[PDB]
């Protein structure tokens, strides 16, 4: 049909590759995924069309709310007797005159009550036929949440700013909602464990080789038996035809067993050349048999062993690579993995107070803390009591002998009825350590039952990452993520972008490509806006690449002239004008203010772009939006660091210490190509010093910052600015120490006109003292009550963050999958286990941090 073809073209533009390439993939799992994934799209669409137009309006404009309605003590105290002052705006007449109405109302009021009191205050001079929009952006208060629970409202209460909302007729918004029509695509319409034998595989021959073959059987990262080296054969004739036998009975193979192979050379000096991984069982539970051709992958940098087990599974798309031919035993009939019923049958067939408290203390430990064989057998002998302390499930799982079908079946049974645990603890069961499908299903159930969409957006990147650890295209994790992304556009935006930002990686090009196909097919009208964003980023990448490639070594003004010339090309202006900000899709970006765009030139010619805000009430939020488009350096590290900083600020706020951090927006959109939010009214310390040097030929003294702030904050604003600086500074001190952020200096740090301090450009982390300039110490006031409160702040924040070491360590263990340089093995993560003194006690870690900050 016509709709099908147009949708195919748009989806191909959005994903990068055309839809027709997926059809030519003669892979049963690929077509089966493309077809079976559509049930999730159908569920999402039905949930959208369920409750008439309000359901769609909620799908497109979901509430940006905190997970808990309860306010911290200090946040509530900032309220006027538990109430908040709110300005509600109304546009009247065709001229659209803006009339404000100020109200003082209970912080826990529903938007309906707010609208009611607003109409009351307005008539002193309906029937719920209105809704509340945020003045200056496309965020809506469509749900009966308590106002204070909306992130915007809680932010206004924390910042002392006053919330400005616009009253808007509901019909005016529903008229702006397209009648979406998701069209179903055109591509939709035995022996068991009886084998009882040892596993053996024939390595046949290898092509495209320019030595021996090392192989092993693994369950996730652990080997189910010893590795087997084949006969060292000359590279001229890469023909082994050898048979490799392993110390593993065939039915003893767990469900997620994997064959990991690589080709090594010798000088003495063993060196890998090309690696590969194969699923012993396919997506239909069938045990693979017969001949099989696997194209290998190039080696990643800094590989310790001669094998890459943690690497993706599947044949290299580029078939012009090393190709290894293999042979698997073929028995009576097609072998399948047993049904859960046979598992339960074979499982049924197959205690002191001090010991229970020992189990509890074990569960308390952090993930990276190793467990001993004695402790493993101890947890296993007490596997049933561990159900009472559920958060020990990760270590219990780690204590299993996955090469024994008996223990595997009994653990399956224990999982089928295992109690649910917190999402922060359920994510630990999804990294590379736990490839078992039942464990991952339990974790996905925990997430589905106990994860708010706020917390989902807060951890969306880690989940998109752990997607790579999935044994098969079709699994419960991807279906959960896809349902949420197709029922919540705020989540689907960063879902799509986290996926697309890695389409360049042929390791996951297939998986993410198919997932993006399904999403774009079911996402609705937002595909047009995503396409406009993609074309804008395309033009920006073109301009940045061309800039350096052809004009790199010109002067600032000549590069500026060329940038103004090419940026004015109509095919370019149309592309970069009138679209949604990928950093925050609620932000419209209208026409470019070219007079305000420039090339920073600090590193790799970053672009500083400036758009007008076309919002009807842009002036009440910001009339201009600024973004740094950087094509050059990797921003994934920055994304993760800013996420962790936001989480630390959330912890501190919910624990009762107001250390205002600044986790500004940062989004990697492609191979080292990304965007960065621009914090208004912010300058680097080096900028302050240069502006305050007061001498063309003289150096720059430190005592300038306090003077600059006092100038920018005169009167009663002075103490407030000093407090803001001190608190934000203590927060960032503790953050940078714990995370081991790279070299700080006078331009890595920034301050705002009201005193807030923050950091930028997190080059390398996890590889130790703060700058603590005489500037900072003079702003705080060495021997004053101010510094006493400062040290108290720092110690309290260090303890608060030490209390969530499990969460932070799990976040890093999940990000391990992404090919980030400063994060390649658990050894890099151990730096946090160091700086937080996990193996020490509370008082011990307190003394440790005191001494570390004394230096
Ligand atoms: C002393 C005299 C002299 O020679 N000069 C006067 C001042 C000098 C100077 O200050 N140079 C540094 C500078 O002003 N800027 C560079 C940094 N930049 C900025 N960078 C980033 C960022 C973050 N993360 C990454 N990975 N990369 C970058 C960067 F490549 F863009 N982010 C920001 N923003 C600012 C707004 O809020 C959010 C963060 N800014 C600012 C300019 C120069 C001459």
């Amino acid at each position: 049909n016509r709709e099908e073809k147009i949708l195919n073209r748009e989806i191909g533009f959005a994903i990068g590759m055309p839809v027709c390439e997926f059809d030519m993939v003669k892979d049963p799992e690929v077509q089966d995924f493309r077809r079976n994934i559509l049930n999730v799209c159908k569920e999402a669409v039905d949930l959208r069309d369920l409750n008439s137009p309000h359901s769609r309006a909620m799908y497109v404009y979901p509430p940006n709310v905190e997970s808990s309605p309860e306010l911290p003590k200090h946040i509530y105290n900032k309220l006027d007797k538990g109430q908040i002052i709110v300005v509600i705006w109304v546009i009247v007449s065709p001229n659209n005159d803006k009339q404000k109405y100020t109200l003082k109302i209970n912080h826990d009021c529903v938007p309906e009550q707010v609208i009611a009191e607003a109409i009351r205050k307005k008539t002193r001079s309906y029937q719920g036929k209105y809704i509340l929009k945020v003045c200056g952006c496309d965020e809506y208060f469509l749900e009966k949440y308590p106002l204070s629970q909306y992130k915007y409202i809680r932010s206004c209460i924390m910042l002392g700013r006053m919330p400005n909302l616009m009253l808007m007729a509901k019909e005016s918004l529903y008229s702006q909602l397209p009648m979406d029509c998701f069209t179903m695509p055109s591509y939709s319409r035995k022996s068991l464990w009886v084998i009882n034998s040892a596993l053996r595989i024939k390595i046949l021959c290898a092509t495209y080789v320019n030595i021996y073959v090392r192989t092993g059987i693994y369950h996730g990262g652990e080997p189910l038996c010893d590795n087997v080296n084949t006969q060292r054969v000359p590279c001229s004739n890469p023909r082994w035809n050898e048979w490799l036998n392993y110390d593993i009975y065939i039915p003893d193979l767990p469900r997620a067993a994997r064959l990991c192979l690589s080709i090594c050379s010798v000088k003495e000096e063993h060196c890998p050349l090309a690696w590969g991984n194969i699923n012993l069982f396919d997506y239909t539970d069938t045990l693979v048999s017969g001949k099989m051709a696997l194209n290998l992958w190039p080696v990643p940098h800094g590989l310790e062993d001669l094998l890459n087990p943690i690497g993706v599974t599947g044949s290299n798309p580029n078939k012009e690579t090393p190709c290894l031919e293999l042979e698997f035993d073929w028995f009576s009939s097609v072998v399948k993995f047993p049904d859960m019923s046979v598992i339960e049958e074979h499982a049924n067939w197959s205690l002191r107070e001090n010991d229970k408290e020992q189990l509890k203390a074990i569960s308390t430990r952090d993930p990276l803390s190793e467990i001993t064989e004695q402790e493993k057998d101890f947890l296993w002998s007490h596997r049933h009591y561990c159900v009472t302390i559920p958060e020990i499930l990760p270590k219990l799982l780690l204590s299993v002998k996955w090469n024994s079908r008996d223990e595997v079946a009994q653990m399956y049974c224990l999982v089928k009825d295992w109690p649910p645990i917190k999402p922060e603890q359920a994510m630990e069961l999804l990294d590379c350590n736990y490839p078992d499908p039942m464990v991952r299903g339990f974790a996905v159930r925990c997430l589905e039952k106990y994860l708010t969409d706020d917390k989902l957006s807060q951890y969306l990147i880690q989940l998109v990452q752990v997607l790579k650890y999935e044994q098969y295209l079709d699994n419960l994790l991807v279906r959960f993520l896809l349902k949420k992304a197709l029922t919540n556009q705020r989540i689907g935006h960063f879902f799509f972008w986290h996926l697309k930002s890695e389409m360049h990686n042929k390791t996951v090009s297939q998986r993410f490509g198919l997932l993006l196909e399904s999403y774009c097919r079911a996402c609705g009208m937002y595909l047009k806006h995503l396409n406009r964003q993609v074309e804008a980023m395309e033009k920006l990448i073109n301009l940045t690449d061309i800039l350096k490639q052809e004009k790199k070594d010109e002067t600032q003004k000549v590069q500026m002239k060329f940038l103004v010339e090419q940026m004015r090309r109509p095919d370019f202006m149309d592309a970069l004008q009138g679209f949604l900000s990928p950093l925050n899709p609620a932000h419209q970006l209208g026409n470019l203010r070219l007079e305000e765009c420039r090339i920073m030139s600090s590193a790799k010619r970053p672009l500083w772009l400036n758009w007008e805000n076309p919002d009807i009430m842009s002036e009440l939020l910001f009339q201009n939006n600024e973004i740094i488009f950087k094509n050059g350096d990797d921003l994934r590290q920055d994304m993760l660091t800013l996420q962790i900083i936001r989480i630390m600020e959330n912890i501190w706020q919910n624990q009762g210490l107001d250390l205002r951090m600044l986790p500004y927006g940062c989004l990697s959109i492609g191979d080292c190509v990304g965007l960065i939010e621009v914090v208004r009214n912010s300058h680097t310390i080096m900028q302050i010093q240069c502006k305050g040097g007061l001498k063309g030929a003289l150096q720059f003294n430190s005592h300038t910052l306090h003077q600059w702030l006092k100038d920018k904050n005169k009167g009663e604003i002075y103490d407030a600015a000093i407090d803001l600086f001190t608190r934000s500074c203590a927060g960032y001190c503790v953050a940078t120490f714990i995370l081991g952020i790279g070299d700080r200096h006078n331009s890595n740090i920034m301050v705002k006109d009201d005193g807030q301090l923050f950091h930028i450009d997190f080059g390398h982390f996890l590889d130790v003292p703060f700058v603590l300039t005489q500037d900072f110490l003079i702003v705080i006031s060495t021997k004053t009550r101010e510094f006493e409160r400062f040290q108290e702040m720092c110690y309290k924040a260090y303890l608060a963050i030490r209390q969530h070491a499990n969460l932070f360590i799990n976040l890093f263990s999940m990000m391990l999958g992404s090919g980030m340089p400063e994060l390649q093995s658990f050894d890099d993560i151990a730096y946090i286990r160091k700086t937080l003194a996990l193996d020490k006690t509370e008082q011990e870690a307190l003394e440790y941090f005191m001494k570390q900050m004394n230096d």
